[PDB]
């Protein structure tokens, strides 16, 4: 590529995350004293094991279909063939969720967005996988130290998800070639805005990695004492995504067909 080139492709990516904004970052920040009462929390608390899976994997669902559709308007992407495409989406969705989700976390009061007011990590106990919570809490907190930009969680999620090791490419190099020049757009932003002091402050992939491997091990666990809460319940592409055998569900596929 070449500069005009990679400004160009930093206003595409901004402009497709914006577009694919679950929601505004504003309306996350002007709800922020909106906050679960110990009432309703201890009702969150109360609620059983799996109806509180089914909701918070619902929630999830829905965070995961912008994040398809972010894939379709992204440069590139749709030129890859669609094994390359689901390939990625099927590893990273989860991946840039993770990521934007601390535009809904705020650490002053250590709670995030959920269910139209913020909650701490209690609200989230009927669970029982409470070191995944305290992982994504965490985890959420080390991003919201960086102070993000929103241009800046659009380049960066653009990398979480075109990212050339993935296995199971079949056009690694045409996957590579995208990468690099996200990696380029991306870092030509921060040089331009004075801000690769954030490189050094990212966090490893291997991190990313962790929170999707404990999201899947804590699942199947769910799964196992719940199978027909998952197979009644759960949304399909959660399934697909997720479970197993649950990728029986063809619905990435139509996702990424429908215009
Ligand atoms: C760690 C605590 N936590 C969860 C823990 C587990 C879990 O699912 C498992 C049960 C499978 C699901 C959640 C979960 C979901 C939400 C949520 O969706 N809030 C609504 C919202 C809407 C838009 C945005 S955004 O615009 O910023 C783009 C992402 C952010 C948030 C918030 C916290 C959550």
């Amino acid at each position: 590529a070449s500069l005009t080139e990679i400004e160009h492709l930093v206003q595409s990516v901004c402009k497709s995350y914006r577009e694919t904004c679950q929601l505004r970052l504003e309306d996350l920040l002007r709800q922020r004293s909106n906050i679960f009462s110990r009432e309703e929390v201890t009702g969150y608390q109360r609620k059983s094991m799996w109806e509180m899976w089914e909701r918070c994997a619902h929630h999830l669902t829905e965070a995961i279909q912008y994040v398809v559709e972010f894939a379709k308007r992204l440069s590139g992407f749709m030129e890859l063939c669609q094994n390359d495409q689901i390939v990625l989406l099927k590893a990273g969705a989860m991946e840039v969720v993770l990521v934007r989700m601390c535009r809904a976390y705020n650490a002053d009061n250590r709670t995030v967005f959920f269910e139209g007011k913020y909650g701490g990590m209690e609200l989230f106990r009927a669970l029982g996988c409470s070191e995944l919570i305290s992982s994504i809490f965490d985890f959420s907190h080390s991003l919201s130290a960086l102070h993000f930009s929103e241009d800046e969680i659009a380049l960066y999620t653009a990398l979480v998800l075109i990212n050339a090791h993935r296995p199971g490419l079949q056009e690694k190099r045409k996957v590579e070639q995208l990468q690099y020049n996200l990696e380029l757009a991306f870092h030509h932003h921060l040089c331009k805005t004075h801000r690769q002091s954030i490189l050094a402050k990212l966090p490893p992939k291997g991190k990313l990695r962790s929170l999707c491997s404990q999201h899947v091990e804590r699942l199947q666990i769910f799964q196992h004492l719940h199978p027909i809460v998952v197979q009644a319940a759960f949304p399909p592409l959660y399934k697909e995504l997720f479970s197993g055998g649950g990728e029986k569900h063809k619905i990435l596929h139509r996702l990424l067909q429908d215009s």
